[PDB]
């Protein structure tokens, strides 16, 4: 199971991480990728996790759009978790640096709810552009599952933990 996360509360957990090691070495349930509509899993979270799976996840990605369409901005859909975990939920969090409403970041969270446990990236940070302390607090408030955040950032994780009310 997890290991080496520090609690923050009752169902929200954080650790210094690159998710794609921890997910190679927890293999969970489900693993959290930070996708975009598109599923193009070009940078960040979504181009490390696509990497790590030999491609096989921008595949299967490119199949379901074809098939479906785009994802909404603060929607998800449950694909295979390939070599990193049973189930990957993709997740699209508003992308500041688009200019995507960040109100939408709550509705992002609440996917998470639909999982019992879950591996995850702080949604909308990095390359996505929202502030990562705010969406911290919105995962809090917001998840009521376990979620076991992976921080790839040191400095960083140092400053959300330090100020985490
Ligand atoms: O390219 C190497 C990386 C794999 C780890 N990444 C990550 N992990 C957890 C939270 C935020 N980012 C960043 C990219």
């Amino acid at each position: 199971s997890f290991s080496g996360y520090l609690k923050l509360t009752d169902n929200v957990y954080i650790k210094n991480a690159d998710i794609v090691e921890e997910a190679k070495k927890v293999k969970p349930t489900v693993v959290v990728n930070a996708a975009n509509v598109y599923l193009k899993h070009g940078g960040g979270v979504a181009g490390a996790l696509n990497k790590a799976t030999n491609n096989a996840m921008q595949v299967e990605s490119d199949d379901y759009i074809a098939t479906n369409g785009p994802l909404k901005v603060g929607g998800s859909c449950v694909l295979s978790g390939h070599n990193l975990a049973k189930h990957c939920l993709h997740v699209v969090g508003p992308n500041v640096n688009k200019g995507e409403d960040i109100q939408l970041l709550k509705s992002a969270y609440e996917n998470f709810n639909q999982h019992e446990v879950l591996l995850a990236p702080l949604l909308s940070a990095g390359i996505f552009g929202a502030d990562p302390i705010h969406s911290l607090r919105v995962c809090v408030d917001t998840v009521r599952t376990n979620v076991y955040l992976a921080v790839f950032d040191k400095n960083l994780y140092d400053k959300l933990v330090s100020s985490f009310l």
